[PDB]
Order: C-alpha cells, then sequence, then structure tokens
C-alpha cells in the first residue's frame, strides 16, 4: 500500500532532520551591508552565500529621516518603521521563488512566530534598568519641524519554518547556482503620506509630509544556515520532504465590499495555510473592528467554523501574541490544522463589512507550506 | 495484579485522545444572544447545542453604567469588571454538575491556565504600534457624576481542561439530555458599593455609588466543541478516562480565623486538586499580605510543605502569571502534583494571620479532577 | 569500544531522575533569617539541613536605606537592589565549591533562566487590578535628602539546573556535613557611589552618597529539597550522574582591551558553558553599545560563529528575555549546545571595542556543568 510508504518516508524525514540539528553546525553570518540614499536606488539584490542548509536571513534595515518643513510635523503610521522595506523576494539555487511579501505583512508573520511584538521589550516593574536599552526596533513617535529621526527596524526572512523545523529550509552546496535575496525599500514617496492621504505604506504621516526625505538608509543583511553536514553510508544525512518543501509568505490585495454582505477570499488549493493576515484598507481609514459584523473562516456549506464578531476574534489574537495588532489587522492561525482543500474554493475567509468607504479594499497576507513538485 | 488494566487503560485513553484531536475538527459558533436590564432579571439558563465533544463556553459580557449622582464618582474595585458574572453554574446532559463557582474565582483561573492576565494586552516598546487596539478587556478606572462608561468581561467556562488535554470534556451525543449553562449576572445592588462597604463582589466603588445603575447587559456565549468525531471498528474512538473524568471551578467560604493563629482550610478527599486562591476578605479589607504571618500547605503528619511568608508565596505566583494577583489574593499551583489524599482532612490549606477585623473570612476557590463513579 | 555503556548508563542515570521526581516529596522551607546592621557584620555564613536531594535556596533580601546629605539626592544604578548581595559561594557536604559568584550575575542568570525579568511583574491593559502589588522585587528609583527607602530583592541559589534537571543537585544525608552557603552582602562602602565614581558594584549613585547608610539588611534562606526519596531492590534509586556533576555559576574579571583590536576570553577545557555574560565596564561608564564594533565567539580555526554588532546581538537576547540587559550586560546563549572544547583555548569570547577608557575591563560571568572526577 502507499500509505505506508508515506509512513515510512515521513518517518525517515524527522529521523534524518533530528540527526542534522544534532550533528550540524549553528551559523549566523554577515552577508552584505550597503547604506545608500532612497532618492538614487532603492532596489537591491543581494547574494547569499552557498553554504550548507539554509534558514533564513535576519535584515537590519536602519534610517535617517529630516523633516524640512518650516511648521508642521509628522507623526508614525501605524506600522510605522515596518514599511522601511516595501518588498522582499527570495529565489533559491533553482530560481524557484519562495517568499514574496511586504515588508509589514513579513514583521506581522515575525510577532505571530515569536508570540509577541518582534524584538519587542517588554515593560516591567522590575527596578533593576532592564527595558529599551539597545533600541532594537526603534522610531520617534514624532519628527518636529526641522529635526532629524532615527530608525531602526529589524525583519527575519524565513526559509526554514522554524530554529527545529526545517521544513523550507534551502540546501545550497551547489558552487554555480545562485540564491537571490531582493529588497524593495521605501523612498521619499512611499514613506510620507499627507493628512488625509492612506498611510498603509508610509512610516509617517502630517502635514509636514510634503517637506520630509530620508537622509539615508542602511541594510545589513545576516544568513541563517547550518553548516558541517553530517554524512552516512549512502552520502549526506538530509531530511528530504523538508527540503522538498516551499514555506512562503505572500500577500494579495482584494475588492468588491459592500455593507452587510459577506466578502469572501477563497483559499488555493494544494497549499497549507498556516496563517492568515486580513488589513481592512477602508479607503484610508484604519478602524478597531468598528467597521465589521464579523470575520469567519467557513467550508463554503454555509457551516462556519469560527464565526465572530471583531472583539471576540481580537480575542483569541491576545491569545497568540499578547497584544492587538494594529487597527484594521485581523490575524487567524490555523498552525495546527492547516486550511488544506483537494479542490480550488472548498475553503474561504469571510468578512462582512458594515461600513465600506470608497475604495475599501481587503489585504490578504498568507503564511503558507506547498510541494516543488 | 490490576496496575497493568490501568496502564493499558491510560494507554488506549490517550491513545485515542490523540486520534480524536488529529481527526475531528474543532468548531467555535456562537449558541445565544441577549441584552436586558438587571433591574428585571439578572439569572439566564443557556441551552448549549448537543453537538460532538464539548470542551468549553466563552461568555463575552458588555455593559453599559451610568453615574446618576449629581457630584461623587466612582472608581473600580479591586476585581472590577470580573464581578459583572457573579456566578456560573454548568450542568451536562447526564445532570451532573461541573464547575459551580463565582466569576472572579473563573476569571482568576483563566488567567493562571494563560500565564498572564486574562485577554490582557501587554505594553511593549513597540514603535509599531501593537496595543490596546480591541479593548478585549476593558472598564473606565473611573466613572465620573452623570458619565455613562462602556465594559467589556471575557470568560471562559471549561469543560475539558485544555484544547490538548480533553479531559473534563462533555459528549455532547445523547439525544434525551439538555444542557445547562447558567448565569447569574450582577445587578444595581450587588456591582455598586457605597464607601466604607465591602467592595468583593462590586465593580465600582464611591461616593457616588448609591446612585449608580446598569444602563444595560448584554452576553453573547459561544460554545466549542469538536465535530466529525473518528469512527473506528467498535465504533467512535473516545478516550473513556477523560470523558468520564470530571474538572471542576469550585468556591467556599471559611470563618473564624484569629490573629496568630494557624487558620486551617482541610481538603476533601478524592479529588484531585490542582490549584487553590485564597482570597483573605478581611472585613471589607483587602491588604498585600500585610495582614499575613504566612501561608502554607500542610499534611496531617505535620510537614510543611511550603511554609512561606506572604511576599515569598506572591513571588512564587510571579512566576506563574508574570504579576501578582489583587490585594488579597493568594495562588498555589499544584498542578504537576495535585493534593489527592484517600482521607478526608489528610491535607489543608494554612492562613496565619497576624490581623483579623471584624466579619473576616477566607474566600477559597478550589481547581478539580474527579471521576463520576 | 565500551561506549555502550555510557548509553547504559545515561540511560539509567534518566530513568532513576524520573523515578525520584515521581516519587519524592517536594519541599521549601526556612532554614535562617537575621536582621543584622552591615557597619558591623555584612558577611554570614548559612548552614542547611542535610535532608534528602538539596535542589537550591531562594534568598529574600530586604534593607532600608536612609540618605542623610543636607540637600542632594541619590538614585539606582543600572544593577540597583541587584546589588545587595555582592558575593553568593555554596560549598557541599564534602566541601566541594559549587557556585562562586556576585550578586548581580546570579540575578542576570536567574532572569535568562525565567526567560523575563526575574520575579518581575509585566505590565498590562487589564482593567482587573494585577500588577506590582505585592513589591516582590523592589527599589525606589531615588531618596531624596533625609529620605528613607525600603528595598526588597530576590535570589534564586541553583544547585539542580532545574525543578526538572536534578544535574548538579546535592546529596545532604552524611551527618558532619560542611555544607555551608556563604553571603556577603553589601555595607556602607560597596552600596553608595559618589559622583563620577564606578556604579558597578553600587546600589545607588549621586551627589549624596557619602551620606547614606543602611539603618538595617534582612536576610531569609529557603532551602528547596526533596524529601521521602524512593527505596529500590538494590537500595535508594538515585541519579549518579546528575548528583556527581557541578551545576556552577562563576565570574571573573578581563583587561588588556584596546580599540579596534578582537579581546579574547578563552573558553577553559572540560567545563560545559551553558551561557556567558559579559559586562563592559569601560572605566566606569556603561553604555547602550556604542562603544562596540561587534562581539563573538569564535573556534579556533573555525572562524566567528555568530559575529554581530550589539544591535542584533541584543535583538537575539530579546527573543531569551523579552527585553534588554542594563546598559553594557551582553548575553550568550549555549543552553542547546553547549561550549565543550577537548584542549584550552579551542573556543573564546570576542569584544572588539571602538573605544575604550581607563581602566576598561569585562566582567565575564559563566554558567557551566562539571564532573567531580
Ligand atoms: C480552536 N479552538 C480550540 C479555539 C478555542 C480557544 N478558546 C479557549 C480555550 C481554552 C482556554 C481559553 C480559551 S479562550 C478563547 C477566547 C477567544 C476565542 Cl475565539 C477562543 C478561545
Ligand atoms: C515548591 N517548589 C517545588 C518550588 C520551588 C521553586 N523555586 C525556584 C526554582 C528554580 C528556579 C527559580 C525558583 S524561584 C522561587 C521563588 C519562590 C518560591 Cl516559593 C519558590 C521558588
Ligand atoms: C541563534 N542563531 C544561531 C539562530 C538565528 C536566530 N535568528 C531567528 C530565527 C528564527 C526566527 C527569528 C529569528 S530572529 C534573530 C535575531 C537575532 C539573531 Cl542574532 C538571530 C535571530
Ligand atoms: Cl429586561
Ligand atoms: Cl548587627
Ligand atoms: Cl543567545
Ligand atoms: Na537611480
Ligand atoms: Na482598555
Ligand atoms: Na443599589
Ligand atoms: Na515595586
Ligand atoms: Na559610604
Amino acid at each position: 500500500q502507499a500509505a505506508l510508504r508515506n509512513q515510512q518516508a515521513m518517518a525517515a524525514n524527522l529521523q534524518a532532520r533530528q540527526i542534522v540539528l544534532q550533528q550540524s553546525y549553528p551559523v549566523i553570518q554577515q552577508v552584505e551591508t550597503q547604506t545608500f540614499d532612497p532618492a538614487n536606488r532603492s532596489v537591491f539584490d543581494v547574494t547569499p552565500a552557498n553554504v550548507g542548509i539554509v534558514k533564513g536571513f535576519l535584515v537590519k534595515v536602519t534610517a535617517a529621516i529630516t523633516n524640512n518643513h518650516a511648521t508642521e510635523a509628522v507623526a508614525l503610521t501605524d506600522f510605522g518603521p515596518a514599511n522601511l522595506v516595501q518588498r522582499v523576494i527570495y529565489y533559491d539555487p533553482d530560481n524557484q521563488r519562495h517568499t514574496e511579501t511586504s515588508g509589514w505583512h513579513l514583521h506581522f508573520v515575525n510577532t505571530a512566530k515569536q508570540g509577541a511584538p518582534f524584538l519587542s521589550s517588554m515593560v516591567t516593574d522590575s527596578p533593576i534598568k532592564y527595558g529599551d536599552v539597545m533600541n532594537v526596533i526603534d522610531a520617534p513617535a514624532t519628527i518636529a519641524a526641522g529635526a532629524t529621526g532615527e530608525l531602526t527596524m529589524y525583519y527575519w526572512v524565513p526559509l526554514a519554518y522554524s530554529e527545529t523545523d526545517l521544513t523550507g529550509a534551502v540546501l545550497a552546496n551547489v558552487p554555480q547556482s545562485k540564491q537571490r535575496l531582493k529588497l524593495e525599500f521605501a523612498n521619499n514617496n512611499t514613506a510620507f503620506a499627507a493628512v488625509g492621504a492612506n498611510p498603509l505604506e508610509a512610516i509617517y504621516q502630517g502635514a509636514g509630509a510634503a517637506d520630509c526625505e530620508f537622509e539615508e538608509i542602511s541594510y545589513t543583511v545576516y544568513q541563517s544556515y547550518l553548516d558541517q553536514l553530517p554524512v552516512g553510508q549512502n552520502g549526506y544525512i538530509l531530511p528530504l520532504i523538508d527540503l522538498s518543501t516551499l514555506y512562503n509568505l505572500e500577500n494579495s490585495a482584494q475588492a468588491g465590499l459592500t455593507p452587510n454582505v459577506d466578502f469572501v477570499v477563497q483559499y488555493a488549493n494544494l497549499y497549507r495555510y498556516l496563517s492568515t493576515i486580513a488589513v481592512f484598507d477602508n479607503g484610508g481609514s484604519f478602524n478597531a473592528g468598528t467597521d465589521i459584523n464579523y470575520l469567519s473562516q467557513r467550508t463554503a456549506n454555509f457551516s462556519d467554523t469560527r464565526k465572530l464578531d471583531p472583539k471576540t476574534w481580537a480575542a483569541q489574537t491576545r491569545r497568540r501574541i499578547a497584544t492587538d495588532f494594529p487597527k484594521g489587522v485581523y490575524y487567524c492561525d490555523n498552525r495546527d490544522k492547516p486550511i488544506y482543500t483537494l479542490q480550488y474554493g472548498n475553503v474561504g475567509f469571510v468578512v462582512n463589512p458594515k461600513t465600506v468607504n470608497q475604495n475599501a479594499r481587503l489585504l490578504m497576507g498568507y503564511e503558507y507550506f506547498t510541494s516543488r513538485t
């Protein structure tokens, strides 16, 4: 029977993973640093090193922003420094595409995976001076007229699903085939939004936005990988299922929302969706659930497995990340039982809006597994 | 002789639990919503759905409170919106009671099980606008004279011990049996305490309390259960030990405290106590340990397993929920090694007070397992 | 080869550990309490009880500090009340030394092991009055001229590695035992640093420091151990490897730093280093990474396994303890793969400074396993 072959192949994959993790040599190492002015260039193609099993990339981004307006200030948007990177794209040595998503979606996934705001500093009552000492992720709440602010942001670009689950990792042992990590950074057009404009992709918004400009952006890419891979009789001990599976983040935009009607976003088939993020960009307005009747995941036979009002939806998210996502951002965890259908559209994500402004749209971000072939 | 029969029956139960969790698909859906004026009615009986394996109920409570006093305001008590529900009682299909406890004890257990204040929003230094966006559990610190405040509270009523441990869950396949979830809500008599009165059960206290009233109370009950239970050769694959065990929360009151003398609350026998909460209601005064010499758990043979000063007792609790329970509330975790005696009164919970005001009492809250037969 | 014997002995050690943890009687009880004036005495030798397997000691320290200066105030140092204990040393019944380290290093390890500032109270949006109720660890941020402040501090002195890993525990059944816990407390010379002086070891610093004095210090030592050890056919069931292993905390000082040059602190051999703490005492100045180029761990010729700038180094720490350590404190976790070297100097901890003041030094704190023989 073929079901036993599967059982055997998965047991062997798990065994190989455990052997690799036990015997391999975990390394994190810089591969590239660069400082630039986004007025000159904002898209960069980073070439990682071809060594061992690649697990992911830590992208450090710093920036200096000057407000040269005469009188008016500017204030952080909801996403703030998470919009320093507009887009990230990874291609493996076979030129197979993995993650392609926005900076803010990648950041929200980093938060979901950590269980708390990514790389944040928790506030406590400790008299010992713990706290925001090193400003790992940091941005001034406002930039006054004539002032210059310093920003720092970190993104984890995952290939492997986690430090102990190598599903999605990349074997980069061929010298000639090239990894490609594409970073598209913010610039003076995307980062600053005037009053009344849509702040989705911007870092600061306010009456002084027209006279704000980047002084510089700097990035440093660190590559996390496993060296000194174990070797056995038949050859390198490798988890074949893990290394032949893609773990990808992607996002898309959907429109056509109308008040009091279910707006359904179908899940594709053959993808194992681990998480879903839905941002209700209600025509440049981001509200704390007040413009939604309910959200749900639905099988299409009218059976809702979790049809909830917005506050109760947020309650489940508070159990995942110990806080709320920013206004208009809704998270759905399916990690223990991924959405997996055999026929396209057998499951959908549902938002029933109560208020729909002009140009309202739903930005969907997905976390999923899929096989190469 | 029969130790293997036990071992076998336990191995079968565990395996069946894993199969049920693996093959069934979890569902959470609304079962009842109602708005009312506590001046007319404050006791309600919710009728859950009889489907699959029932794990628990999420009770969302919203309320509007108006301070009609001319000049004086009111402020939250230590328990605040946790007293929106005064009492909860659950009857399973076979008319067996599970949880029967107060709202504040249920909330403190929800917190203990989460490892942090239930459904709270942690504060961090993140510049990304995480935080208290959705006001999942919320209540104004004060309600000024003439003002109206909005409250939201959530309670999880557990049947199953947790999402992965179905001990205590309820099989709702029986045709002739109605579950009963009984909820007693706060009213205009319990929710508001005058200056100098006992705030234990109240939501607000202050000089304006006599003229405070509910505008309205609303509740929504969600039921969490497992559907599509797996079927095997003999029939449904079910963990018989899990479904024949009761996971209950209960509360009691004890009086007779006198300064500098050990006040002992005996644990009953046949119950496997998982946690203990002791509230020192010192005649309407709730103090931060300054009225207690020490607390302990003690066996009949005179041995103290943890006789500690109140600060050190609170230190262990800080390792459990990352903060302190409100003033006068003391928590004891026995989940790894439940208090389980064969003879009533073999083990007791000890409080040695140093100050005892008139009408002092110890409100006990218990979390325990027990068998149906 | 006979390496099978190891396999068997370790499987037997883990089996004996599991049996002891299941059958034994966990107890935490007070062994000594004393109030003293540090002007008279600040060094104490605590004699624990000789019962069962000893896992560790919880040291509660309270203090009253008066600022007698006429006009000036004092403010907490970065380490603050963690310097109430200057040094702690444990000797087992065989007079073998286990932990020998400073108070601040012990506290930082307690924090690393908890995953958050040790015994801290997290801040949340909860309206229920959770929070800093009991002041488990507490110290006023400043003490005004003429004012008296009250301090409370807790240290966990570990013998066993954790509550479930008895590696490092001590068997205390032999009479004529020399079990000794030595505590060297702060006094009126170490606790108070003048402006411009080195605040490393002090609790308060400021222009009023010269006139600050302890009114009193009090300590209470609790001993955590296992009673009622199980007895088998051959005799007492004991994990021989666990009880013959030392789990120690130690610290040392290192000097000879020069700008832009790698300063390497070699790891000794035969020690299994679990964690490393490095404090850059830059001549009494403690900076948030701005005086360091990068930190790293490095092999003889296998290069750097994690060569990172200070902010990225701090990012990894934020994933461990949900915040930053105080200024100048850098943490490195090696718990899953301890640094174990066949030959001395095979591995080293590296700091490359960019600014080195006079009398700069690197205070190293280590967590490690080692065998008795
Ligand atoms: C898929 N299902 C297992 C999830 C049910 C989790 N469910 C829960 C369970 C155990 C303890 C506390 C809670 S609170 C809660 C709050 C909001 C929501 Cl939406 C659900 C829950
Ligand atoms: C009763 N026993 C099983 C628990 C001992 C736990 N014990 C402990 C152990 C390992 C690391 C840190 C700590 S802190 C602590 C603080 C207060 C109290 Cl009361 C106990 C402890
Ligand atoms: C420990 N290293 C060897 C493994 C890479 C961990 N790596 C990581 C991995 C998975 C998810 C998020 C992160 S963030 C991060 C931040 C700073 C640093 Cl220094 C590393 C990481
Ligand atoms: Cl009504
Ligand atoms: Cl003295
Ligand atoms: Cl680390
Ligand atoms: Na250009
Ligand atoms: Na709130
Ligand atoms: Na009334
Ligand atoms: Na405090
Ligand atoms: Na002095």
